[PDB]
């Protein structure tokens, strides 16, 4: 479910140090993925405030409902002896957060997931508008530790084993939803503790990035986009797309697809410490430009992945962030032809000291499933 | 899945009028339950901004990723011809929100679910710190329309049918989790389109409000707290708790439980237009005080319910909101004895012109299941 307490003790210290280096009095983390990362808590109260208050200096405090007290034994909080301030319905828990930071006025950063419901009254209680914690917690969470790389690698190998099972699911007459049920079951069977998402976009639906699956039946000649992932304990994601053709594709489809393959490969080959996120997006986008296809490449090249399917860093135009070793993100260019077909090639890669490691290794060619 | 477009046209106009009456330039609704209520959208992009921009005056605008364009046909947005501003990865969509409101500086309110990720850059783009939309949208969403009352009533009758099936699940030796699987299946069978939550707190776990279910086996003498709900199309919740005893309880348990029953009944009897939320909480809390039990009543008396299990109004100490007809909330006092047992009696009620209608009607007595 979670890492040893020592892992969290070390994340908490590193987070406090970076908060101090950013000149803030502290961080305020309500439930979600930053909390899970910082103390291993899967708590989520919703309208009732639970928050980890991590001062730049001194002992952290957990503010939470008294009725939730037993949740402390679940995460690392109890073992580390963080201060607890439980409150009862009728209390203003925002005042407890202020006090745990030394009292208003206090300059803080908040987890980017904190809802307005809490953020706006927190701002009043603190006397200072919070800034996003993303610049602070980024330095930690986007640089994966050895054990996190390992979990992503095992999730990647597992999702690869699912993609190997996909061609036998792709039979004319079967609906996208029957394929998706077969895939969901295989996601679990191959070792993920849960299904994250299943996308099976056949024929025209492959051109539609919002599409999940439906009752459309596979036809001979369909290009089928398959984008799938699961979680691997203690909660890291796989996320890989491969495109299949039901019977031989046409020459035009084959040629444009192979430009996409070159684009994807070239973005993967550009991954090194020191190159910018925007340079990696440029590497895919330039090849597709040169083949005359850039207008059909309607999204960013990739997103970070870890405890969430989508996180820092973003491999997108305008992102000047230099890449460093241990960053994990997708490389997933695609081309989309509204009403006709689409294709996407997606790997998760991990930055190494002199390049990248792909944790997804299925063939990159368009797989031709016989009819 | 959703209401006729006319229902949303009317919610949008009423929301605009209240926004103007509050002196704001407009509302900004990112994905979640306010969006579902306002235009019937189940969209959720996450780190990419989707927002309904509802000016105090003039046509609303949807700001969303170009890659999500097809989602517009899913909700009422396309039928009502709202303006669309799609944007591409690399763009700052917060600038589009500002412009749709006439440009910075713009004073707005935001859905209480909006995450910091969007709220903090939105605040900069708008030139003015947003306030919570809860005071505006409250006037709409906490007053249920006839069709919403109907959906809650059908969900309530369905969850009652589940509670009727619960005694036969409660057999010594069976684990809480096996009971919970039986309940989850019955939730669907009785007509809910999905399970919302299943709580089976037996023996000591009944004293623990954070508890869901576990591998603890039911024992003779256990008091079992059962708190369960599902959704009913187009997405309204049931939420009802009843307490069971495995074989006759002891005289002390029986006596204290009947004080809880009186407390619950007295909060239900106090529900009328014009009484305050805090007076309704007082009605339950005073009876439990008088029996000497108030210190074991460790939470608010109830919460609003509708498209979410937890919403406005909150039936809690300090809430001065006068109740009006069509409000829907739980009445759910409980008493908790750490390490020993707990009990909770929970109904959803709807305020009527001269009182309340309960949509949950299972017996309020402690049900004694034979061993
Ligand atoms: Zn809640
Ligand atoms: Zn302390
Ligand atoms: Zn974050
Ligand atoms: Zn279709
Ligand atoms: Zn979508
Ligand atoms: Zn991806
Ligand atoms: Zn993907
Ligand atoms: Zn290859
Ligand atoms: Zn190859
Ligand atoms: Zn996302
Ligand atoms: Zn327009
Ligand atoms: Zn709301
Ligand atoms: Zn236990
Ligand atoms: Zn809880
Ligand atoms: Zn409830
Ligand atoms: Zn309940
Ligand atoms: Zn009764
Ligand atoms: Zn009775």
């Amino acid at each position: 479910g979670r890492f040893d307490t020592a892992v969290y003790a070390r994340r908490l210290a590193a987070a406090a140090a970076a908060t101090e280096q950013a000149g803030l009095a502290g961080l305020v983390i309500t439930p979600g993925y930053d909390l899970r990362y910082l103390i291993g808590s899967r708590a989520d109260t919703f309208e009732r405030l639970t928050a980890l208050v991590l001062p730049a200096s001194g002992v952290p405090t957990i503010v939470l409902p008294r009725l939730e007290l037993a949740s402390l034994k679940e995460s690392a909080a109890s073992d580390l002896g963080v201060c607890v301030r439980d409150w009862v319905d009728g209390d203003d828990p925002y005042q407890l957060v202020a006090v745990a930071l030394g009292g208003a006025p206090a300059a803080t950063a908040v987890t980017d997931s904190m809802p307005a419901l809490h953020l706006l009254p927190l701002a009043d209680a603190l006397g200072v508008l919070p800034v996003l914690a993303t610049d602070v917690l980024r330095q930690l969470r986007m640089v994966k530790e050895a054990a996190e790389v390992d979990a992503l690698a095992k999730a990647g190998a597992a999702i690869d084993r699912v993609h190997a099972r996909v061609p036998a699911f792709l039979v004319p007459g079967r609906t996208e939803a029957q394929v998706a049920a077969d895939i969901a079951e295989a996601i679990v069977a191959e070792g993920h503790s849960a299904v994250a998402f299943v996308i099976v976009g056949s024929g025209p639906h492959g051109a539609d990035p919002h599409h999940g699956y439906s009752d459309r039946k596979l036809q001979v000649g369909d290009i089928v986009v398959v984008d799938i992932g699961g979680t691997y304990e203690p909660g890291y994601y796989s996320d890989s797309t491969r495109t299949y053709s039901i019977g031989d594709p046409s020459p035009d489809v084959a040629q444009q697809y192979s430009a996409l393959q070159r684009a994807q490969r070239a973005a993967v080959d550009a991954v090194r410490p020191g190159v910018t996120a925007a340079q990696v997006d440029a590497a895919a986008r330039d090849v597709l430009a040169d083949a005359g296809l850039a207008e059909y490449f309607v999204h960013r090249t990739g997103h970070g992945i870890g405890l969430c399917v989508h996180e820092e860093p973003y491999i997108v135009a305008g992102n000047e962030l230099p890449l460093v070793a241990g960053m994990a993100f997708s490389i997933e260019p695609g081309i989309y032809f509204p009403g006709r077909w689409g294709a996407r090639i997606e790997d998760i890669v991990v930055v190494t000291e002199n390049g990248a490691l792909s944790v997804n290794n299925r063939p990159h060619e368009l797989m031709v499933v016989p009819v």
